């Protein structure tokens, strides 16, 4: 129930995946958005 990266967001409610890496003592998580103002469209987002 989410779209990978850089998809269309213009043809369903808001699927976005995340991708949580891990290592120790720092850890980053990467968040996708769901953007209009460009061409409608889920990208990358936090961090």
């Amino acid at each position: 129930t989410c779209i990978g990266h850089y998809q269309k967001c213009v043809n369903a409610d808001k699927p976005c995946c995340s991708k949580t890496v891990r290592y120790g003592d720092s850890k980053n998580v990467r968040k996708f958005i769901c953007d209009r103002d460009g061409e409608g469209v889920c990208v990358p987002f936090d961090g």
